[PDB]
């Protein structure tokens, strides 16, 4: 019988057991239950001499140990570390044993059942038959798993169900409390396994009269007096709470392979739960597969900035896109609005104008493939809309187009004919409609608290978790409700240890760590954004890593650290150090000292034999390029989704390496190969950015800085500053020093073709990243045109991105930044920021005599504006009086206070963009009074 695995998870009584929980072909579910045993690894000696004999043990093979721990010699003569070899056994038992010189403890009995049988936490397994005893309706307990897991067919398909839910509770003070407080709304998104997709709604009625109950029965809802009289089919429903509640147990209280929310975890379902308790003392409970333990939910946390989790034990995973979106995305608010703002968006075009309404048409080629058939999705259970920027309006009718959406909006009449449309803000006010309580606003808000629920659903799909959740399941061999659950240290053990595996390693650490805190990373600050004349974007394929793997850096491949604490000590060592240790064979790193005291710390790797850091990661760069191309082949839609959350998954693991050597708690710790790294890393960036000034000319001229040289040793390669191109032409284009970060290299063409200048990043791109560069160092030619506005980190600024299909094209023009979303400061004389930013923007249309033009006219008009309302809604950009008499915190008539700071500001932020060094200050003493 072929099942294909669902998850799996623990039991932690008195006795352990682990489950699978699977589907067959036809759709009829199966639980699968193991024993769950404690492992151990031990040397052969130990093994005989061991006593009790163990319940079961079988050997590993024969392996090399090695003593890794690092210390800092002082002479010159290194010593060799403790490289013994012996024969492996791996030992199980039912119970907790604690054995002396155990090694490889590291892991978690979870690993080891994966490992050791042979068995992916995402097969689709035919199982042999013999091995599965009956227990009960649909749990066969089973012995063997390797006999019985021995088998494998391809993937098939499967149907899921799920539930998405929320709520919405009766409030008037600042925000409500469980005992004060009645739940209004109660809505629900159930897709069943035969896959139909009900909504429904159910409505407090203790907050009506009677008579508005009556209006409601007549007018198309539904009133019930016990938990049998409920449908589920019903659009909307009229109860009392102890019904509302009672169904929200007995729904949560089904097998649903998923239970998703949105900041489900530590309010939705407290409440629910806490409320019932409250009301009726009766629990939400939770049984075993095999009918054998019972729980009842309480929510828990895992601080690491905390997590809460829920304590089910039936099968279901209970998600919460709150902390998904967290963890995953790097965003600027991780409010609802914003995330379902920039994430469902399209542009639509106006077919007619009108009085206080418009209709808009959304389709094909009007925007890219495929997002008008999102939008017309999420627009089924819409109701406000945002219309290109900032202007909300009500939806006044819809229309579900073949292809795409017609939309009649209560929003003014406005010039243009095509327009963005991001579907979210909803601005309304709660509380005053709680204040009012009557039978319209509840209607009203039934159609919100189920729009709610459906866009947690609309996310999901966006996101893809439901694939997420197995690539992570088979790379990072865990279960697949541990996936989204820790942290990088907590997942990397599973690949790690398969490595291990393969070549026969181990690696003791026998000594207690030290800390000796160091840099994280330097800042890197460009100081020009705009007439630069259009910067192309090199970018970095994954240094990090590509520098591990050079370098051959890992706690092992380190033959040691030597320092020096003053000076006729290091010329000694250092030329003592190059007569022994002599490249390629060997790579020498000097870094920054770590007891602030002496001033050396050299560190020697052997580049002979493969480190255990430098496999790790040429598998995975390895296997994340294979399912980049798999991917391109690809042509159904179901597969383009499976290739792709694959890559992603390589993409995190590695990228999630260099940051663990230099955890003190992890498993790769390394402290000089963290060190290194930086270090290896930082010499490469300089090198770029040395050589890229490179005024090309004459057919072909490129110097780059000055040589072409490779730092760390003489490559012999080729060192020929002046070099040929393809050359399309001859050309007169020089290059401005470059700004460069960590992952990126800005070059600034300072002669500004038009927009075919691109052709000379590809053949730029052609020879740098190809001929100025040694080894695994690579290319990438991303591209961010127009003149920027660099007002800080490479985290904010304009977008502007006009990547390299230039053919008619068409760029993202508003924000980088989104450093314009928090207020916490006052509301009254701003708002001009916006029109500053836009004015300074459409200025630098030119390129050439515009800088100063830039800058008077500013300068000007904020000087005209400030003085104007001195003597006669907006203050976003992430109680003390002054007066206001020089040529709890709230405005009054007292305006001239704070004219005056931020109009200084405005310019004294912006300074990474003009050159006019002249007039800023002039201004500034302008403005002194």
């Amino acid at each position: 019988m072929d099942v294909r695995c669902i998850n799996w998870f623990e039991s932690h009584g008195e006795n352990r057991f682990l489950y699978l929980k699977s589907r067959c072909r036809n759709g009829e579910t199966v639980f699968i239950r193991f024993p769950h045993y404690f492992y151990y690894v031990v040397t052969d000696e130990i093994y005989q001499s061991l006593s009790p004999p163990p319940f079961n043990a079988r050997p590993m093979g024969k392996m090399r140990t090695i003593d890794i721990d690092e210390t800092i010699s002082y002479n010159l003569d290194i010593k060799d570390r403790k490289c013994s070899v012996a024969d492996m056994w791996l030992i199980e038992e039912p119970k907790k044993r604690s054995i002396q010189n155990a090694t490889m403890d590291e892991f978690f009995n979870i690993s080891w059942f994966y490992i050791s049988n042979g068995i992916s936490p995402d097969g689709c397994y035919s199982l042999d038959e013999q091995y599965l005893t009956k227990i009960n309706n649909g749990c066969y307990h089973c012995d063997d798993p390797r006999n019985c897991f021995a088998k494998e067919i391809p993937r098939f398909d499967i149907p899921r169900s799920y539930l998405f839910l929320d709520i919405e509770c009766h409030f008037d003070k600042k925000f409500p409390s469980v005992f004060i407080n009645p739940i209004s709304h109660t809505s629900y998104c159930y897709i069943d396994l035969s896959g139909k997709r009900l909504l429904f709604t159910l409505i407090n009625e203790e907050m009506l009269t009677e008579q508005e109950i009556q209006e409601a029965v007549d007018r198309g809802c539904l009133r019930i007096q016990s938990l049998m009289e409920m449908d589920y089919e019903r659009e909307l429903v009229l109860c009392s709470e102890i019904v509302l509640l009672r169904i929200a147990k007995q729904l949560l209280e089904l097998t649903f392979d998923y239970v998703v929310t949105f900041n489900g975890h530590n309010f939705d379902l407290r409440y629910i739960t806490n409320r019932l308790e409250l009301l009726t003392g009766e629990k939400i409970i939770f049984r075993s597969p095999d009918k054998k333990e019972a729980v009842h939910l309480c929510i828990y946390e895992r601080n690491q900035n905390t997590t809460f989790h829920v304590n089910n034990n039936n099968g279901t995973i209970f998600f919460d896109l709150y902390s998904f979106i967290q963890k995953s995305e790097k965003l600027d608010s991780y409010k609802l609005d914003s995330i379902s703002k920039n994430a469902f968006s399209c542009m639509g075009k106006v077919l007619n104008r009108g009085v206080r309404e418009m209709t808009f048409i959304g389709d094909d080629t009007t925007d890219a493939k495929g997002k008008a058939d999102t939008f017309a999705k999420v627009l089924t259970t819409g109701n406000y809309v945002t219309v290109d920027e900032d202007i909300i309006c009500k939806v006044i009718r819809k229309d579900i187009l073949e292809n795409g959406f017609k939309v009649v909006l209560s929003c003014p009449t406005l010039p243009n004919d095509i327009y963005k449309l991001s579907f979210g803000k909803d601005d309304i006010d709660l509380a005053q409609m709680y204040k009012d309580y009557n039978l319209n606003i509840a209607l009203d808000m039934a159609r919100y608290c189920i729009h709610d629920a459906c866009l947690c659903q609309y996310l999901w799909e966006y996101y893809g978790v439901e694939t997420k959740t197995d690539a992570g399941a088979a790379t990072y061999v865990l279960p697949q409700s541990m996936v989204f659950e820790y942290r990088a240290s907590t997942i990397i053990k599973g690949p790690l240890l398969k490595l291990l595996l393969e070549t026969k390693t181990i690696l003791v650490r026998s000594e207690t760590k030290q800390k000796f805190p160091y840099e994280g990373g330097k800042v890197f600050a460009p100081k020009q954004k705009m007439f630069s004349n259009n910067v192309l974007i090199f970018d970095y394929n994954s240094l990090y890593p590509n520098v591990c793997i050079f370098g051959n850096l890992s706690p092992e491949t380190l033959v040691g650290v030597v320092v020096s604490t003053n000076r006729l000590e290091e010329e000694i060592n250092n030329q003592l150090l190059l007569q022994k240790y002599p490249p390629p064979r060997y790579i020498t790193v000097h870094c920054e000292p770590r007891l602030p005291n002496l001033i050396s710390e050299i560190a020697i790797f052997d580049r002979s034999i493969e480190g255990t850091i430098p496999r790790l990661l040429r598998t995975f760069l390895a296997e994340r390029a294979r399912y980049k191309k798999m991917l391109k082949q690809a042509t159904s839609s179901t597969e383009k989704a499976i290739y792709d959350s694959m890559q992603y998954t390589y993409k995190i693991v590695a990228n999630s390496v260099y940051g663990l050597m230099g955890f003190r708690n992890s498993a790769l710790y390394s402290y000089a190969s963290a060190k290194s790294c930086t270090s290896i890393g930082r010499r490469m960036i300089l090198y770029l950015e040395s050589v890229l000034n490179g005024a090309e000319l004459s057919n072909g001229m490129l110097r780059f800085a000055n040589t072409l040289s490779n730092p760390f040793y003489m490559d012999d390669r080729d060192i020929n500053p002046i070099v040929k191109t393809s050359l399309p032409i001859d050309y007169r284009f020089r290059f401005r020093s470059v700004y460069g970060d960590t992952d990126s290299v800005f070059t600034e063409i300072d002669s500004q073709d038009v927009d075919k200048s691109i052709e000379i990043a590809k053949e730029l791109e052609r020879l740098i990243n190809s001929r100025v560069l040694f080894n695994n160092f690579k290319i990438e030619f991303e591209a961010v045109y127009k003149n920027l506005i660099m007002q800080s980190k490479k985290k904010y600024t304009t977008m502007k991105y006009s990547a390299s299909s230039n053919s008619k094209s068409v760029p993202e023009r508003i924000n980088k930044g989104t450093s314009e979303t928090r207020r916490d400061v006052s509301k009254f004389h701003k708002n001009m920021i916006k029109t500053y930013k836009t004015r300074l923007s459409e200025m630098l249309s030119e390129g050439r005599m515009n800088s100063n033009q830039v800058c008077i006219d500013i300068l000007r008009s904020l000087e005209t504006d400030l003085r104007s309302e001195f003597d006669s809604e907006l203050f976003m950009l992430s109680a003390y009086i002054c007066p206001a008499n020089v040529p709890s915190f709230k405005l009054g008539s007292n305006q001239r206070i704070f004219y005056e700071v931020y109009f200084k500001r405005l310019t004294s932020e912006i300074v990474n963009l003009l050159d006019n060094k002249v007039l800023c200050i002039s201004f500034f003493q302008r403005m002194f009074g």
